[PDB]
């Protein structure tokens, strides 16, 4: 039962989620794919504080292939060039949907390798110096209620201030507005399905 | 006279612009900042051909200071296996105001292209066809005195410089910038800045 989601719905999902995510105090955002970036950018509008430098967003692409799951960093982050130091940072990973969780699992896994390798380059010892550890969190618009094919750490999933889903939803296909080649039809369906705005004008 | 722009307006600006941009045949897109990335991603939906790998989008951030250019977030070409040689590259931003941002973005990316051509032992004078072809797409190009220029072969080629709309010198409020999307959309509708293409 295909669920059509309007732009304004996504906007308001980000709006309400931002209030929760403030408790995580993200220092930067890493967005998975084009679908991750749009919510990430909208989120930033709601995280912005006047006089405070806007939170940086980094786009990454992960490709996963059948093993004999193999992971390829199709588009990654040049931490040195960007002067991005993950040590002692709160990092929010953003994607539009958590379906089987495979993508989020391997993205987190890869980013943890980056952080560990940086904390070692600095002659930092994350065991002796725990406060230099990187704190990862996740934000998705939709977390599907279904058997997952991959896990996420318990301290992530079971911490309401680390794993953030705007909505936990049935196992249905979600059609995002940026994916549509007929936004008029798409928005008409979204309104009919109750997938448009849910917060009134201020 | 602030102009409120709805999400659906942005979507349809990209839809019509894609028909023009197909003539440029972009191989990849480079999006400037968060405001560039959204139209870039929407454009990709309209450039997609089934059975053909999706066009890659790379995000960059340029900082310009009182001009001093800083590559705040750039592209690791080697890591991304991105070769600009012989490519048609579309640079995307949401707005061309004074043109300063586009001027320096193009300048910096051209340096990358030349650098990569030389590393491949390619004399672009002798083999002009291997040169990198840059194009630009913005949602709005403001009609006003510009503070920087773009190449004549860019600006005067309808198949290189693409503005969805050429507009008066007013401030454009994009939907992703809004903290009240309901007010924002109501204003956009009133202003005639919503949809302009019917359902299929
Ligand atoms: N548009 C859309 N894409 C989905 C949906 N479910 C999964 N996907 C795509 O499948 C990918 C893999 O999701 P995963 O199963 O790894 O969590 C997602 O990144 C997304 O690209 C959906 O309901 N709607
Ligand atoms: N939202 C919005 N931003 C603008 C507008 N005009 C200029 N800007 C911001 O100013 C930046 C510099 O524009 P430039 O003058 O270099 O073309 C743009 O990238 C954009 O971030 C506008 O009308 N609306
Ligand atoms: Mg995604």
């Amino acid at each position: 039962d295909k669920q059509y989601i309007s732009y304004n719905n996504v906007h308001q999902l980000c709006q309400v989620s931002a209030e929760r995510i403030k408790n995580f105090k993200p220092d930067l955002i890493i967005a998975i794919g084009g679908g991750g970036f749009i919510p990430a950018r909208i989120l930033r509008t709601f995280l912005k504080e006047p006089g405070v430098p806007t939170i940086r967003i980094f786009a990454i692409i992960l490709s996963l292939y059948e093993d004999l799951v193999k992971v390829s960093r199709t588009q990654w982050i040049d931490y040195e060039q960007c002067k991005l130091d993950l040590v002692g940072k709160n990092v929010l990973i953003v994607d539009e949907v958590d379906d089987t969780r495979t993508t989020l699992h391997y993205a987190l896994s890869e980013l943890e390798k980056d952080a560990a390798e940086q904390a070692k380059a600095k002659g930092i010892d994350t065991e002796k110096s725990p406060e230099m550890k990187t704190n990862f969190g996740i934000f998705v618009l939709h977390d599907k209620q279904k058997p997952k094919k991959a896990d996420l750490p318990a301290e992530m999933l079971n911490d309401k201030n680390r794993y953030f889903a705007a909505k936990t939803v049935p196992d249905k296909w979600y059609a995002y507005p940026w994916e549509s080649t007929d936004i008029v039809f798409h928005t008409r369906m979204a309104i009919e399905q109750g997938n448009d705005i849910f917060i009134p004008e201020q």
